[PDB]
């Protein structure tokens, strides 16, 4: 099946807890995979304009680890619940992808999660201005704009709204798309 195939592909790239005990400032992100209309999608947030760091930027749900978290996956799920109302029964964490090093002292761990088909986002407006889906296949043939660094522009065909996706968020989206969609019979 599509979903069993995606999970099997993802598991091959799982690094597990290999880098998780290293003494960094630790953040986790959840890369939420949603199946709609027979295709996989990634769920993205737009950060609230009122936030002091990266207002209005497209990001995956996530945030800083706190003492309550049993592990890095827990961080991702806690923050996703706070930001978009995703409850733990509504997500299956499939793997941990390569972590992202930034600022010399920070490690961001991405987890891919399969999201329940009955989940409906409840954007928390203190943190999230918007939530939207992008088909995973888009990241194989993105509309690229150079600002010099590469920016993806995705227009939602439902409403014509264009979102800019860049940086770590864009990079991770492409990674997930490659992992899941490469070398597939039509
Ligand atoms: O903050 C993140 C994930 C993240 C973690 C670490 C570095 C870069 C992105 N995501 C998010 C998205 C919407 C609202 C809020 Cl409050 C946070």
């Amino acid at each position: 099946s599509m979903l069993d195939d995606a999970k099997a592909r993802l598991r091959k790239y799982d690094i597990g807890g290999k880098y998780s005990h290293l003494p960094y400032n630790k953040y986790s992100v959840l890369l939420p995979l949603v199946a709609k209309e027979g295709k996989l999608h990634l769920l993205f947030t737009v950060r609230s304009e009122k936030l002091r760091r990266a207002p209005g930027e497209v990001c995956f749900p996530g945030g800083k680890r706190d003492p309550t978290d049993m592990d890095d996956a827990a961080t991702a799920l806690r923050e996703a619940q706070e930001e978009v109302g995703l409850r733990p029964h509504q997500v299956e964490v499939v793997c941990c992808l390569v972590p992202c090093l930034i600022d010399t002292d920070t490690l961001i761990t991405p987890f891919v999660g399969l999201i329940d088909h009955n989940f409906q986002a409840q954007p928390n407006p203190a943190e999230v201005k918007d939530v939207f889906l992008v088909p995973l296949a888009y990241f194989l043939h993105p509309q690229v704009h150079d600002q010099i660094n590469h920016i993806f522009e995705y227009t939602n065909p439902e409403d014509g709204v264009t979102y800019q996706i860049k940086g770590m968020t864009a990079n991770l989206a492409v990674l997930v798309a490659f992992i899941i969609l490469e070398k597939k019979p039509t």
